[PDB]
């Protein structure tokens, strides 16, 4: 068994737009916007779904960058995580309930703050290289296990329900 999520990085020449969440799992850490791909809707339209619930934010293009698979010990579930980012964004950025988005300069990202496996798999982002990673997981903070590796083009999973 697998779960379906989505992951999207507002991305500027300078600056990366991110989002504190406010309450819930993963409270006070920042991250890219997203979420759980719902029965009856397609992965892009999730993505956009997400980032304008949490963000307020309207997107013209997502770029496919990325898959990233999560695998928990105690869990029998795999996360496979679509990873998205996009240029172009319309409306001014507003916080949600959940999250408060927030600009970063791109040399000051807070790695700290942010999840273990960013720190991996954002260096590619931010290069413009697309990307297939693995991450095994003990608990929140701890990295098990790992594999990332850079690719030309990324990854159709073809899923016939979304
Ligand atoms: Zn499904
Ligand atoms: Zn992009
Ligand atoms: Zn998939």
């Amino acid at each position: 068994a697998s779960r379906l999520y989505t992951l999207v990085l507002v991305l500027q020449p300078q600056r990366v737009l991110l989002g504190m969440k406010k309450r819930g799992f993963g409270a006070g850490r920042w991250n890219g916007f997203g979420g759980k791909v719902q029965e009856g809707e397609t992965i892009e339209d999730g993505a956009r779904r997400e980032l304008q619930e949490e963000s307020g934010l309207t997107v013209d293009a997502l770029h496919k960058v990325g898959q990233i698979v999560f695998e928990f010990v105690g869990e029998p579930e795999l996360m496979d995580v679509h990873v998205f980012c996009t240029d172009s964004i319309q409306g001014t950025p507003v916080e949600s309930d959940e999250m408060r988005p927030c600009w970063f300069q791109l040399d000051q990202i807070p790695f700290k703050d942010m999840w273990p496996d960013d720190s991996y798999w954002f260096p590619l982002l931010l290069q413009k290289k697309k990307f297939h990673g693995y991450f095994k997981f003990q608990g929140q903070d701890t990295i098990l296990d790992y594999t990332l590796r850079e690719v030309d083009t990324v990854l159709e999973h073809h899923h016939h329900h979304h």
